[PDB]
């Protein structure tokens, strides 16, 4: 782990677990800082990506954050992560019930029923 | 099919596909008729069985019903077993939909984050 | 376990658990079914029998109840079974209570006042 | 088909079918997303090209977007081109519409009324 705060040529500052190899720099976690108390936001929502690739020429400064800045990075992604798996666990509760109630709705058709309910199934699953 | 209405001691009027075999007569879609136009209600809300058993003792007469009422009965059940199916789909497709998008969601999850999902998994399903 | 709703002639809906030996027919937590949501009420509240006998000729209809049903009879029957050995415990903690203050209160009496005590308490036994 | 984000050097998301050959990219159906639900517009609505040749240093980071992305972004493509479709077809009918309801104006001019119509079309047709 090496968390560590970057200031961009747009002028943005990414905290964030980066690694530099060879120029071209990989980014974990990286958090838009926004001042006010600090205010944590995701950098990209619009992936789902993990390993950021950025060229360091993209990059004005890399500078390394203090104590209290670490601690609430890890409180955030830590309060983001179980969030997540929370909801996971209530989707896969939902859908758990909602299978459940539709078998026993099916249950109780008769066998003509099925056999309607077969000849629009078909259908669907051509379209 | 053999479509008849009858009228029982308690006061109600069932129309239905009956079959008097020893006494213990079985009627298949019974509804009650609610007159204001004819009302056709559910018999019995509180169960699925499709051959309920009644004594003839229970039933004052057992009369032939006319054809429009009988084209109303067979429409009414037409709409309702459509109605039924219609919502079998529904929850179909909604509990397929539920499920792709709860995967897409696991999809983005670290393997520490599976791993407490687990750990939280099993806990669930031993209680 | 046997749970099954049936109809009276006198027009109730009872749902218990029922065994049907010889025509003679005995029920095991009968509850009234009043719709408005189902609500389920005590068919006897002036006993507190156990295996109520009634005959087969009072009965309209015997049918089988769905999932939900069954499913809100037993949350409703084991909440009540609990709300009453709750009541036991809460009675007997309010008896062993009243029984010490009132040996405290005792303790503090003369000898004749015991005397009196138990020349009033003999009035009261044969009385 | 490969379809990808990129943030641009100057602050902008553009989502497209995307080519990486020598540095040098290559873009297709270009778009810019703006948040307020993402928001699709044109990249480059002054233009009628479909390659647009963009080098790798003025964009910042290159992502793969989520599945919800690409299919908004597969809709609204395909309802773009429908719509473009059908005004061609529009277009083409009333021009054709046009054209015979000039004719049939045409038709029923006199000999002299020609030799003058020639006589301005060779004019105009100099100028």
């Amino acid at each position: 782990k090496n968390i560590k705060i970057m200031r961009l040529v747009t002028g943005e500052d990414i905290i964030g677990n980066i690694s530099e190899s060879q120029g071209l720099i990989t980014i974990k976690k990286a958090f838009v800082i926004i001042p006010m108390q600090l205010v944590l936001s995701p950098w990209q929502p619009y992936t789902d990506d993990k390993e950021i690739v950025i060229d360091d020429s993209k990059v004005i400064t890399i500078t390394s954050p203090k104590d209290d800045i670490i601690k609430s990075y890890e409180s955030h992604t830590r309060v983001l992560e179980n969030k997540q798996v929370e909801e996971i666990l209530r989707l896969e509760k939902e859908i758990e019930d909602l299978q459940r109630m539709k078998e026993q709705q099916e249950l109780s058709l008769t066998e003509a029923s099925l056999q309607k309910l077969q000849e629009r199934r078909d259908q669907e699953l051509r379209r």
